[PDB]
C-alpha cells in the first residue's frame, strides 16, 4: 500500500480542498522538522480538524520532504485526507505522512 | 500513473459517496460486458452526472472485472472519481476504468 487517499468518514466533506490548504502551509515553512505525531500542518473545525503528521517511524523527515510528500497527495487526487509513503517504493507501515481527521484542533 | 483519484474539480462538490454507488451498480449487475466510452455505472445529477467508463484501451471487460476495478478504487479512498488501471503492474496509459464527471446524465 502506497500513495492513497484512505482516512476518516469525517474526511466526507464535499466543497473545499482542504489538501490544498494543508500543502500550503507545509510549502510556506519549509524550515521545520517534522518528527513522529508532531500535526504541523493543519485546518480547524470546530473542536476538530484535519491534520497532517509523520507516522508509523521513529524518523524525522525535513520540511522540505513534507512539502513535496504533501504535493504528492494533491497530485493524486486527495482532496481532505489520504497518505504518501516516507520512503520510495515502501509501504506506508514503514513510515508516512499522513493527514486525517483528528478529534481535537 | 496507477491507481489515483484524479478528477474533475466537480468530483470535489459532489456529495456523498458516490463511488460506493458506482461500485454497488456494477457489483450488481456483473453479467453486463463493459466496452469503451459505455458509462455502465452512474449517479446523474441534473443535466450532469459522475460515471464509470473503460477508456484508454480497445478492449472490453467482464462486469465481473468492472465491479472488482470500483472495489480497488472504494478501498483506495477514493469518494466520488478516480480511476484504476485495468492490467497488471500497468500504467491507467495501457487501458482504465475510470470514474469522472460528465456534463450529461
Amino acid at each position: 500500500l502506497g500513495i492513497n487517499c484512505r482516512g476518516s468518514s469525517q474526511c466526507g466533506l464535499s466543497g473545499g480542498n482542504l489538501m490544498v490548504r494543508i500543502r500550503d502551509q507545509a510549502c510556506g515553512n519549509q524550515g521545520q522538522t517534522w518528527c513522529p505525531g508532531e500535526r504541523r500542518a493543519k485546518v480547524c473545525g470546530t473542536g476538530n480538524s484535519i491534520s497532517a503528521y509523520v507516522q508509523s517511524t521513529n524518523n524525522c523527515i525535513s520540511g522540505t520532504e513534507a512539502c513535496r510528500h504533501l504535493t504528492n497527495l494533491v497530485n493524486h487526487g486527495c482532496r481532505v485526507c489520504g497518505s504518501d509513503p516516507l520512503y520510495a517504493g515502501n509501504d506506508v507501515s514503514r513510515g508516512q505522512l499522513t493527514v486525517n481527521y483528528v478529534n481535537s484542533c
